[PDB]
């Protein structure tokens, strides 16, 4: 399928800190994708998809969230 | 290079039923922060991030969702 479909190949396994992140989309698994799917889009315009189930890139996830919340 | 959101909701719904969460930090494009979550129906909704409501529904999605 084109929409209907998961839209990472593959994930970024080295960490990184949370301010070079500017956006962030999480996707829950369901009928489109076995699996969630974390995107983020980074200040060099980038955009990276992560491990949901790694440790590092929730607490990333998570800072950026309670940052963004403060702007 | 634009908000994507015009007003926020305020209407009541039932969490379990977003599917898709989305974080936008202000910037250039936006003076504020936007949050976007969209519901299995298809609707898409902006929620006030400031809202202590909206970061508690927003949290637990997020831990729900890295649950899967």
């Amino acid at each position: 399928a084109k929409e209907c479909r998961c839209q990472c190949i593959k994930t970024y396994s080295k960490p990184f800190h949370p301010k070079f992140i500017k956006e962030l989309r999480v996707i829950e698994s369901g009928p489109c994708c076995a699996n969630t799917e974390i995107i983020v889009k980074l200040s060099d315009g980038r955009e990276l998809c992560l491990d949901p189930k790694e440790n590092w890139v929730q607490r990333v996830v998570e800072k950026f969230l309670k940052r963004a919340e403060n702007s």
